[PDB]
């Protein structure tokens, strides 16, 4: 009953994943569950009956929601994410079809002329292409996408980590609102321009809320996760002396994969327990909360082979970097597509890349970087 073991200060976390993974596999710390192997995570994943990601209260404020009635309620916490059928199926049905391969191959040329403009700018003395390049890629291509049309791109890059960062929070709207209440006023300003997606939530049976939530949902949650892909794909094909090969060897799909794989832009995610549940040897409560750590569970030498080297090439590589089950990554082939193109581009571009400086993302849940500064030759 209650137990303890912790990532200590000599160790770093994937050595502590890898002893989790060999020792404790389901764990109880006391206050939660956290699950390190791949075969309990892709249990609780899968098993959406048991293990709900009804973890906000949307399922129990559903009615105080579509009858109206709440009003300063923080919106991220109504949306498809944090939801369990069959709430869950109608909300994602309403665009599950928007990420279509027809719809993506018609903006390959848009993404990839963007890419170039964005490589355009990049000083090869010295430059930060988190900055030039990470960023600014995904926020134009999801404004595009949704017809949303995006005026200062920092503004927006400000109101997209205000609202990732803190997503789920039980509180009040007004928490922030300096720059928050500015990002609400900017889309209903902005809810007529939309494509057809928009449109089929704004004109439909949820709340206000909900339709805020939804449409902030889709704008604004991929933004980070593309960004940290891409900064990720680049220093990991860097760190291990893989663009050459990369190039030669066309495996930028495979590649882009590995870090997936390899370098999880997010970590870990949660579920709530429903019932008493069987997890391995372990017995879960009726109401306990599991964590459960991607990152862990894309190292397991169960499912990959030499599971802590990067292989470019690795096949096949059944990653759970988006997520498995029904709630599996609605954008993971739009940011496949777009850090593909990135990387593709890139490389075409620049030779000799050398890393000068690095600052990361602070927070163990998300994986990528805030600064990353290097050296281009070009030819
Ligand atoms: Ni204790």
């Amino acid at each position: 009953h209650h137990h303890h073991h912790e990532n200590l200060y000599f160790q770093s976390n994937y050595d502590w994943f890898s002893e989790m993974r060999k020792k404790d596999p389901v764990y109880y710390d006391g206050n939660i569950w956290q699950v390190f192997s791949y075969r309990y995570t892709k249990e609780v994943l899968n098993n959406f009956s048991k293990f709900s990601s009804d973890l906000t209260g949307y399922h129990e404020r559903l009615e105080d929601l579509r009858n109206g009635k709440i009003r300063f309620d923080i919106p991220t916490r109504y949306t498809m994410l944090t939801s369990d059928p069959p709430l869950h199926d109608e909300l994602r049905s309403m665009s599950a079809d928007i990420f279509s391969p027809q719809k993506l191959q018609t903006l390959e040329t848009f993404i990839r002329e963007t890419t170039r403009s964005l490589l355009d700018s990049i000083d090869p003395r010295e430059d930060d292409i988190v900055k030039k390049l990470a960023v600014p890629l995904p926020i134009i291509v999801i404004s595009k996408i949704l017809g949303l049309p995006i005026e200062d791109k920092e503004k927006f890059k400000e109101w997209s980590d205000l609202v990732a960062f803190r997503w789920g929070k039980p509180g009040e709207i007004f928490e922030l609102g300096k720059k928050y209440l500015e990002l609400i006023g900017y889309v209903k300003d902005h809810l007529n321009s939309g494509t057809e997606v928009v449109s089929r939530v704004v004109n439909s049976n949820l709340s206000d809320i909900e339709k805020l939530g939804y449409i902030i949902l889709l704008l604004i949650a991929g933004n980070e996760g593309t960004t940290n892909l891409i900064s990720n794909s680049v220093i990991d094909f860097t760190r291990f002396n893989l663009w050459q090969r990369i190039r030669e060897e066309n495996l930028y799909l495979k590649a882009i994969e590995e870090a997936l794989r390899y370098s999880p832009p997010l970590m870990r995610t949660v579920r709530k327990t429903k019932e008493r549940v069987k997890l391995g040897d372990q017995t879960i409560e009726e109401g306990e909360y599991v964590r459960v750590w991607i990152a862990s569970a894309n190292r397991d030498e169960e499912v990959f082979h030499d599971g802590e080297k990067f292989i470019p090439d690795r096949n096949p590589n059944p990653h759970l970097s988006f997520g498995s089950g029904i709630h599996l990554g609605l954008g993971a082939p739009l940011a496949r597509l777009e850090a593909r193109i990135a990387i593709e581009e890139f490389s075409k571009r620049f030779r000799h890349i050398e890393i000068l400086d690095t600052e990361k993302v602070p927070n163990e849940v998300l994986n990528g970087y805030k600064r990353l500064v290097v050296r281009l030759k070009s030819n």
